[PDB]
């Protein structure tokens, strides 16, 4: 074999294989070659820094990524040396596993890789009745079907969930099985294990929960199944709680308001109580206002160490999250500064309370029509204003240095003043009052007017357009947004619930085929779906 | 400085704004930066530069209408009244009619035509344009960057300002080696791997 | 190295009137030269200048603000 640190472990059995030579990998075979090796060189493996063939290391599934069906079956059947057809590799990929990762979402990519996926399945069965080769994890922890979730191969997916075999012996391993058809309308059963209810890492739980990169998170939801799911979920119980909570939570923004408004003007807190309604109404606001913002800065950490994200994906994903835990922290630090003897707690409480309401359209994500506006503030806040604001700041600096240094011992010598006052220049709210007695104010107003031109008329315009064409960008987008805002609220209300029960099953423990191989009857907890389709 | 001159700040300042503003070249070259440099850069070139002319047109007959409306007030001189029709061009007017000078009327219509013309008119025009300008070459930008990372490269090697020119790539490598002569090529050949998933 | 006119040069100081100006630079052994360059040595020079200009332009600003009024 090689032995360098970039073709380790390649024999001649995998150049007879990459080569498309039956008769060598015959021969090799026939002659005692290891047909269950692993090729584990820099070349061979999973990377992104530089170029390589990664197949999952081992000659059955060479054969397998290859499209090369013959060879699988030879090594699987032949007598010479039989293959491991549930054979790790050094990541614990199966050959499952890596047919799945050399998918890309193409045409005849999801034709012949579908294709394997089936014939291997049904060698899998055949040879191996007792063997369930889709129930094998990865190092990651990962079946083929939840590495399918994560990576975006729609293909896939679209392939897994729905799919049917019509013949017998091997029944027990499809998914997807139809009760019965009319016309246009027809009823199936999907067999939804490790959709929802996995105890491990569902398929639900990998689309919501992905980093963003994922191309196809959006379509992935579409995939039938999942859709109806998702929808009659919404409609059980999950609709009702969300409603529920969005109550309280104006309730608890109400008392807040109040109790803040109606707070004491007298120096040196903490304040002590009189024997009057007026007290006690306020300090109940005030105790209710602090329990709600420790419930949110225990929830927050709950979510950061759940999750665990990494800090450059850190705001693009858990906005939401970022902005209500920093909401508490602001209400925990007017705590701070109340009991400390400082008046500076009601700096602190001020800019929770706008944080409180302001937060409140979190609520509008999950509607069609109001959800949009939250999403389209969040991409122009943390794509455009973060970007543009080190050239606008460029030039304020720039111009803000010049102003102060010309005057001498007027109102603008001082930089504070004169970045007010040029931004408000920016926004096109300055005053240009030209009658004063300092001299060079001929070059001050050159400065001034030559600001004023490239800040309100050709940056302020660029930004803009540029915002114009995010909020154009996501207005069509509507409907997957709305789609994944949904799976999210009902994997989290799932979660945690508050009431110790988790009856989300959709439909009952039916059996779909009932005759394993061995003489066993399964039930599966099937999902029954009537869809309609006026094809033909 | 050296000339006894208190007019020396004057240049200084100046030149110390562009200080900070081409800072914005060290933005060419970034992915996601650049692209507001060049836009600042075409924008400059072609849209303001165009327009002005048009701006100095308008600008100019109903500046020169007013003074010659105008005895002896606030508006009659060319320098206050361009002034004060630029500040009314960008939204920066007052229009307090509330003076005592005749042919009040006549100055009414001339500024509100002026108003209507410049602020309504010929700015959005302008936006407009520039508007187009900008999402013109907002795609682009993975053509530019690149540009101008190569522009950057050549100069970095072209000074370098070390005296070392270790600009090779790999090994001076034999590619062939039969040259139709006894000789033997070596050519500085450079190594690239490359990945296609068709068929 | 062409020790007259290499290929980089015509294309990078090019009169902008090229129609093909953006796409010369995709053709492969080109794209992964300046990738290299700009991985090896040319990054942390770039990176050095504009370090070292912030400096200069620091520098100027405090020493301008601070000028004598005399
Ligand atoms: C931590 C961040 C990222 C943040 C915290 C504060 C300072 C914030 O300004 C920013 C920066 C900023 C400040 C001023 C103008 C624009 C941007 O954006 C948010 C943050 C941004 C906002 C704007 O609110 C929204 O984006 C609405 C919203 C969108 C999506 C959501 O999921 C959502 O639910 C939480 C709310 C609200 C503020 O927190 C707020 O109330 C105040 C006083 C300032 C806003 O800083
Ligand atoms: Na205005």
């Amino acid at each position: 074999s090689y032995t360098d640190s970039y073709y380790k472990g390649q024999t001649a059995l995998h150049i007879a294989i990459e080569r498309r030579n039956m008769t060598l990998v015959t021969l090799l075979v026939e002659n005692g070659a290891d047909v269950q090796a692993a090729a584990n060189g820099d070349f061979f493996k999973k990377t992104k820094g530089r170029p390589g063939f990664y197949f999952g290391e081992l000659p059955l599934s060479l054969a397998a990524c290859t499209n090369q069906l013959a060879i699988v079956k030879f090594l699987l059947q032949n007598s010479w040396q039989p293959a491991d057809i549930s054979a790790r590799d050094s990541v614990g990929n199966t050959v499952l596993h890596a047919l799945v990762e050399v998918a890309d979402n193409t045409v005849d990519n999801t034709k012949f890789v579908t294709s394997m996926y089936n014939e291997i399945l049904i060698l899998g069965a055949k040879l191996h009745p007792t063997l369930k080769l889709e129930e094998i994890t990865n190092r990651k922890g990962l079946t083929p079907l939840a590495l399918a979730a994560s990576s975006g191969k729609i293909g896939v997916l679209a392939y897994i969930l729905q799919r049917e075999i019509h013949e017998p012996e091997c029944r027990h391993l499809s998914r997807k099985f139809t009760e019965w058809a009319y016309g246009p309308v027809h009823s199936s059963l999907y067999d939804l294990s490790c959709i929802d209810t996995c105890e491990k890492n569902s398929v639900l739980e990998v689309i919501a929960y992905s980093s963003s990169e994922t191309p196809n998170r959006h379509d992935m939801l579409l995939v039938e199944p999942l859709n109806r799911l998702l929808q009659d979920k919404w409609d059980r119980f999950v609709k009702r709680i969300f409603y529920f909570n969005f109550f309280v939570y104006c309730l608890y923004m109400i008392i807040f308001t109040a109790a803040a408004y109606y707070r004491p003007v007298e120096g040196l807190p903490p304040y002590k109580l009189k024997n009057t309604v007026g007290d006690y109404f306020r300090v109940t606001g005030e105790i209710l206002s602090v329990s709600g913002g420790v419930y949110f800065f225990f929830r927050g950490i709950q979510y950061f160490l759940q999750r665990r994200p990494s800090l450059k994906s850190l705001f693009v994903d858990s906005y939401s999250e970022i902005l209500f835990f920093v909401q508490s922290l602001f209400m925990l630090v007017s705590v701070v500064l109340y009991f400390s003897q400082r008046k500076e707690y009601v700096a602190s409480m001020v800019f929770s309370l706008a944080m409180g309401w302001t937060n409140m359209l979190y609520y509008t994500r999950g509607f069609q029509q109001m959800g949009i506006y939250a999403v389209m503030i969040e991409k122009m806040i943390l794509r455009d204003l973060c970007r543009f604001m080190f050239v606008y700041l460029v030039f304020l600096f720039g111009f803000s240095t010049a102003v102060v240094t010309l005057i001498e011992d007027g109102k603008y010598n001082s930089l504070y003043s004169t970045c007010l006052e040029l931004f408000k220049f920016t926004i096109g709210m300055g005053d240009l009052e030209f009658t004063e007695n300092y001299d060079f104010k001929a070059v001050f107003i050159i400065l001034l007017l030559a600001y004023v031109i490239l800040t309100y008329i050709l940056l302020l315009n660029m930004l803009i357009a540029l915002m114009g064409e995010t909020v154009n960008k996501i207005a069509q987008e509507s409907k997957n947004i709305w789609k994944l805002q949904r799976a999210i609220t009902i994997l989290d209300t799932e979660k945690s619930f508050l009431k110790c029960m988790r009856k989300a099953f959709r439909s009952g423990k039916l059996l779909q085929v009932g005759f394993t191989p061995d003489g066993k009857d399964d039930y599966r907890w099937c999902f029954r779906v009537d869809e309609v389709n006026w094809t033909t």
